[PDB]
């Protein structure tokens, strides 16, 4: 049997499938702690840029969560993502304790523009401002890839690297209140949220985990990115980033919501 997590259902993702709208054809890069081989999901390639760990395998847990939210397989087991049919390529910038480097994440951005991706997912953040960060941000969005960030779990009214620079789209965290979460950082450059507590997603070992985090809301709008350049192949990233934005449910004030709660219903209507 297969189950839907609250999230997907909240965020209207099978909305957009009974529309014949699934991802397909939509290369999505994730550059996390790597992803793991496991019946719900359809890994296609990848890279490492993690120094000694050649495999694109997930020492963690974290990145086959993440890849689960945007593309867990649509068939009668596990879990189901907002885009079933997205192409996933796994980037491990993120060591096994979801530590990373300024260096590693831009490599892997720098991969993601040089190989064509549509969406990249950036579950991850950094403290303090690095112009290689934003240097590899904005080389990316030049070439055509739509950079998703967290805006990270430390509950201050500011948000983490890359999700703080202009081209990155910062996503934080809702409850199942519709209400911001309270580790979910906000503040200028917010963009929009997603649900964040509670998602049961894809876990190394062939299983599944809850966990919460903006990590976990970051690829409910990656694989809603996803069903808009499904329906509109000639969109850009800027134009399917403004999309999500104006069909977002609004919940009130921009400083801690940004544009509001990703709508895939509405974004692909
Ligand atoms: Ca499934
Ligand atoms: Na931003």
């Amino acid at each position: 049997a297969q189950s839907v997590p609250w999230g997907i259902s909240r965020v209207q993702a099978p909305a957009a499938h009974n529309r014949g709208l699934t991802g397909s054809g939509v290369k999505v890069a994730v550059l996390d702690t790597g992803i793991s081989t496991h019946p719900d999901l359809n890994i296609r390639g990848g890279a490492s840029f993690v120094p000694g760990e050649p495999s694109t395998q997930d020492g963690n847990g974290h990145g086959t969560h993440v890849a689960g939210t945007i593309a867990a397989l649509n068939n009668s087991i596990g879990v189901l993502g907002v885009a079933p049919s997205a192409e996933l390529y796994a980037v491990k910038v993120l060591g096994a304790s979801g530590s990373g480097s300024v260096s590693s994440i831009a490599q892997g951005l720098e991969w993601a523009g040089n190989n064509g991706m549509h969406v990249a997912n950036l579950s991850l953040g950094s403290p303090s401002p690095s112009a290689t960060l934003e240097q590899a941000v904005n080389s990316a969005t030049s070439r055509g890839v739509l950079v998703v960030a967290a805006s990270g779990n430390s509950g201050a009214g500011s948000i983490s690297y890359p999700a703080r620079y202009a081209n990155a789209m910062a996503v934080g965290a809702t409850d199942q209140n519709n209400n911001r979460a309270s580790f979910s950082q906000y503040g200028a450059g917010l963009d929009i949220v997603a649900p964040g507590v509670n998602v049961q997603s894809t876990y190394p070992g062939s299983t599944y985990a809850s966990l919460n985090g903006t990590s976990m809301a970051t690829p409910h709008v990656a694989g809603a990115a996803a069903l808009v350049k499904q329906k509109n192949p000639s969109w850009s990233n800027v134009q399917i980033r403004n999309h999500l934005k104006n069909t977002a449910t609004s919940l009130g004030s921009t400083n801690l919501y940004g544009s509001g709660l990703v709508n895939a219903e509405a974004a692909t209507r």
